[PDB]
């Protein structure tokens, strides 16, 4: 096992009693349809059922035999049509499906029914997953339909093939051999994402390269689009707003100038001639030096709508990112809400505002982005991070399921109780036209796609939740572990719990209690809570925690930046009262004295030390847990994960010592004697921050020759 | 087939008659020894014999059975010792072996015998190779010893894991998980190289990063050395001559300063404490802005000897590169010879001068480096390039076997007939102590290690030629094709001839007739024969061709730069007379009028055009040849090579058109009417040079957003 198949491991069911049962149930595979998508479904079932059931199952269009798996839509399979499923099937829409043990013409059969061909494909993947996870097919009757419209992944890939915040190798897209070489991996990539119901992908960096819109690259991209099409995945591209000028065709990119409007209309026509079902554009504009409307004195609705008007005739959409924040504002936290609230209602119907789960930047824990509960007349979608920019690259084990679950189940009170983030995204709260979530996966050419094996679990969790936002981190992990490693109960429970605690461990050894943004800038690998004196203050560490001799935290109540007033009243009330604010968010909103007593009985200095030390202990416990699993995992992946956990323990100790000693130097309070005193002093950890290798090809820190 | 196994494909022998014969001859594997090296040999024979013979062959130490493969040395295998091989074994030295079908106490055996364990390992790989190439074991009696001491590969890997002139992915060395994670791939890398007899590797960029000498990185590198050691491969490191300054320990790097001498001796001690059999140092100094002794007003002997004094007590050596040339000389061709000739005999016995095959920079054809025939009191070694910096990156098929053979069989007349480069390298011509050959392979994390499947053939040939410098390109291709693809004679012949013509095709469409250095600067992917006006002229294209309305070529005779006088008399004569100079080198030494008549009857302009058009035709012929092999090759690799050849044809045409149109614009002569006239003009090809994607992560050109 080298991880190439990820969770699509079609190995014979290990439980022999169960294997026999499946073997009696699925003896033939009946597929009448022959469209590309149906063919892809048949091909997956054929390879999947043959592997899992350890016998040759070939997809065939023949007279129905007893004990068959029959797939199709009423339109492409007369057998499925004969069941007259009616309303039951129809309610499942354009992507849903029904899996049911039933009878046709007296024959025993298990049907993968749907209204569309992509519905059959999704249904087929679920059929396989049931087997992969050793669920019973007897009396099977289940239907499912996705709860969000655009379920997409994002790749921050540069055209040179280096991935920004990419810890799993070079970009998968081999531009030098495209379009001529349709590599097998492009199809496997499609199969991975289709297996989760992911129906779209942005293959290029948001720090966007204009070349993607030239003929040279559109031919390459079209070949990728072709490979992805039979698997229901639409192609999207990140665009550079200054494209008209980069191509030398117009002396401005002002969205109100007719020549600019025409440039993009003509370019959309060119794109659509290459990729007739192109999904549309992802846009990072007027943020971190990236070009945008405000550079021409226009607003984000004006810029987005101009792009949207160009794509509208072709059915394309603009995913316009809300990750915007000007250096001059008093509180970065407030930024996005204050930028976009005045524009609510001004965006065209095929513009969707793509918002990170939190107001800052993918930190281990952030409160929900206020825009989610505030924008009532604009299409929204979520942006989550899978690649571990802030969770330890490819060396740290960190299942992100819980982060996503936490976010999606957060009650916002936008329109009273029941206004969870998930319900907002689905369109149940504010009535909206387009819904979705995007996941920044940043996989690469490493054999196992994600570098660290467990980053696969995050990918998985993300994909499952995009399909159904109420799926728990626990459910997703159970499924993933069974598909990826083993169906042994003794293995699943400990390793699932290990996965479930990994995120919190990553909070604890880095920045607990509402602390945030304590990373080495700008690589983000290691600790650097002392960071100051950067061109922009809101990229430093001290800006956020505002530690002094008397206290720590950032005042976001009515007496401070009043960011709490950007939230619905019940959240503002709960978070602004020291009696009710969750301790896991406290320092985001309150500047508190070191003597403040926490729920545990410890003072805030004590509780900070306790959490940092807890994070390291949690990693050490993960080590012990993983070591007890050697009998259930293959030798190669076992050794790799064991080794990576050793690296993570070493770094978590470095994180703990660096942060505790730094905050000690400011607070001037001792570390309690029941905690192991750090091996060295604060200057040594500063030196370690300057010299400890940063393991990412992209960030310049990896080339740093600093040795002192 | 995804190329991960390279030429060590242990699939069952297809010829059933042959298979039975091998199955009757090798029924058991007898191994008495148990050292790490013998264990690795035994492991290789076990996996190899089992796969090739399609039956379980397990290494055992037991009472000898009839029809056994018996391996060992007289010291570790009583059975081998009982044969009293004597003088037969003595002639094999420290790395040689004997392969022989014989008898031990009545029992039919085949022995792999040597004086050392590594000799047994090398012999074990040859035994496998015999079987892999379907050679008969009956009456087998052969011996072999390497002809060069230091057979190494070079990795231009940066510590961020980007490879300089790297077309095959990221660096193999995963510094973020080292030393903790001993990846299986590290062992497979060792197996690949040991299979060829390669006993050394320089893992880091010659543009050297001083971090490799820090404890942080030495701990990581030692884990690599540990993995490489049982395979007989020693560890070497490129060094930065300014390291004492970079570490902040001394205020100069002057080699005559006692503090600097002491810094390197103390650092050597540190290195050997981690790696007790460390091979030594590779050094790029006073070249292309890299630091060196001349930066302190010292010479290369003074610099090299100071490093050599530090390594001497530990047995280490210094590979000092002669790739040096300063911008204000009249003729870069003369550079290295004028730099090093005055230092002949001034280098310590553990310094070896590492010299490129030619005096410029790995161009598709270069005459031999004059230093090989001139230095008589200095250890020398060859530097060859495998990675296709100048042969089309990972998209062009360019077997380098013929280049290496051409070089190694070149008569220099240094000391009579038989003064071939190969014979000089062996130490027979000048009587030197330390000999070798280095190969710049630059593989990466791509699944097939080399990107383009055929780059594996060039690595293969290099290693075989490092073992025996008289091995032909034809022989190495025959072996490689059989090991990599098929033993079918109808496949071997045409694909072997295709491989053999590929180098020459790459000369023809780029720079035939002694033209050189016509590449886009400084990425090197595409044509740019117009290149001028760079910070230094010797990095441009016009500097070399000197094309004008009246002629082309560079005068290196007595009436020009007189670089020919740097060669032995007979060579200068032959190359300096228009009657005897090879046409494949003519423009290196002579500036000729466009009306000069060539051997073919064509004038020089006509011949120029003919060659450029010939190169494209040769690529088209390679396409047709490869299409005829579909029945013999697995579908995946077949499709991949088919597609790459399409990219190569497109590029070859771009090269042909760009060059023919450029030289036409200078010469003012028509392209003869029988040739397909390019439809676009020269300005268009200049535009394509600015905008055609450069497929390499490392060079900045791949990030170029130029669109016009
Ligand atoms: O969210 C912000 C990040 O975008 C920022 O990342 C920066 C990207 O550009 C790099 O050149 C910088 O080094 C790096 O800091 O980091 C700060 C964070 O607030
Ligand atoms: O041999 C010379 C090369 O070394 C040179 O390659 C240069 C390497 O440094 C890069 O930064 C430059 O861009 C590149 O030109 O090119 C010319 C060749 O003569
Ligand atoms: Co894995
Ligand atoms: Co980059
Ligand atoms: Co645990
Ligand atoms: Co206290
Ligand atoms: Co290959
Ligand atoms: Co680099
Ligand atoms: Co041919
Ligand atoms: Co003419």
């Amino acid at each position: 096992e080298d991880g190439y198949d990820m969770w699509l491991r079609y190995q014979p069911i290990a439980d022999q009693t169960l294997l026999k049962t499946y073997q009696k149930q699925i003896r033939h595979l009946h597929v009448a349809g022959d469209s590309p998508t149906i063919n892809a479904a048949a091909a997956e079932l054929q390879r999947g059922l043959s592997g899992l059931l350890n016998k040759p199952i070939v997809a065939r269009d023949e007279k129905l035999k007893d004990y068959s798996l029959v797939i199709g839509t009423p339109d492409n399979s007369p057998l499925i049509a004969s069941l007259n499923l009616g309303e039951r099937l129809q309610a499942l829409g354009a992507e849903g499906y029904l899996l049911e043990q039933t009878r046709i013409n007296k024959r025993h059969v298990v049907i993968v029914a749907a209204n569309s061909d992509v519905g059959v494909l999704y249904g087929s993947f679920h059929l396989l997953r049931l087997i992969q996870t050793q669920h019973a097919l007897e009396k099977l009757s289940l239907s499912s339909a996705p709860r969000l419209q655009h379920r997409v992944v994002n790749h921050w890939d540069n055209l040179n093939r280096v991935v920004e915040r990419g810890y799993a190798g070079l970009s998968l897209w081999d531009w030098g051999s495209l379009p001529n070489y349709l590599a097998p991996r492009y199809t496997d990539y499609a199969r991975i994402n289709a297996s989760l119901g992911i129906n779209g992908t942005v293959i290029n960096n948001v720090n966007a390269d204009p070349r993607v819109l030239s003929d040279q690259f559109l031919q390459k991209i079209a070949a990728l689009a072709d490979a992805f099409r039979p698997y229901g995945i639409k192609m999207y591209l990140s665009i550079n707003f200054n494209s008209p000028r980069a191509f030398g065709d117009v002396d401005t990119a002002d969205p109100l100038d007719p020549r600019v409007q025409q440039w993009w209309k003509t370019r959309a026509q060119k794109i659509y001639s290459y990729i007739p079902d192109f999904g549309g554009f992802l846009v990072k504009a007027d943020s971190e030096g990236q070009p945008g409307p405000q550079g021409y004195g226009r607003d984000h609705a004006e810029g987005a709508n101009m792009l949207a008007a160009a794509l509208k005739p072709f059915g394309g959409v603009v995913f316009w990112r809300a990750f915007v924040y000007h250096p001059d504002i008093e509180d970065r936290f407030r930024g996005a809400y204050d930028e976009f609230m005045p524009l609510d209602g001004k965006f065209a119907d095929n513009v969707i505002l793509q918002i990170k789960n939190g107001p800052i930047d993918f930190q281990p824990r952030e409160p929900f982005s206020a825009l989610f509960a505030g924008m009532s007349r604009t299409n929204m979608m979520m942006e989550f991070q899978i690649t571990q920019e802030y969770f330890g690259f490819a060396t740290h084990l960190a299942y992100q399921g819980p982060l996503f679950e936490e976010s999606l189940k957060t009650e916002t009170h936008a329109r009273g109780e029941g206004s969870t983030i998930g319900n907002i995204l689905e369109g149940k709260v504010f009535k909206t036209r387009h819904t979705g979530m995007a996941g920044v996966i940043n996989p690469g050419t490493d054999r196992n796609w994600t570098g660290h094996p467990f980053v696969q679990s995050s990918w998985y969790a993300f994909g499952r939740m995009a399909w159904d936002h109420q799926i728990s981190a626990a459910t997703a992990a159970d499924e993933w572990l069974r598909m990826t490693f083993s169906n042994q109960p003794a293995f699943i429970e400990p390793v699932k719990q290990m996965m479930l605690v990994s995120r919190e461990a990553g909070v604890n050894y880095r920045s607990p209690l509402g602390l945030t943004h304590l990373y080495s800038q700008g690589d983000h690998y290691g600790p650097a809570p002392w960071t100051d004196d950067l061109p922009r203050a809101d990229w430093t560490a001290v800006y956020y925690h505002r530690a002094s001799k008397t206290g720590i935290g950032f005042n976001r109540t009515k007496t401070g930046s009043n960011a709490l007033a950007q939230y619905p009243e019940p959240i503002a009330k709960a978070w602004g009262d020291l009696n009710s604010v969750p301790e896991d968010l406290i320092l985001w909103f309150h500047h508190l004295s070191w003597d403040h007593r926490m729920q545990s009985g410890r003072n805030l200095w004590q509780e900070l030390v306790h959490k940092y030390y807890q994070g390291v202990e949690q990693v050490r416990a993960m080590q012990r847990t993983w070591d007890q699993q050697e009998a259930y995992v293959d030798a190669a992946r076992f050794a790799q994960v064991k080794a990576l956990l050793q690296v993570q323990e070493r770094e978590a100790v470095r994180w703990r010592n660096s942060c505790v000693l730094y905050f000690q130097s400011v607070a001037g309070r001792p570390i309690p004697a029941n905690y192991e005193q750090p091996e060295h002093d604060l200057e040594y950890y500063k030196m370690l921050a300057r010299t400890t290798y940063v393991p990412e090809p992209w960030h310049p820190a990896s080339s740093s020759r600093v040795l002192k």
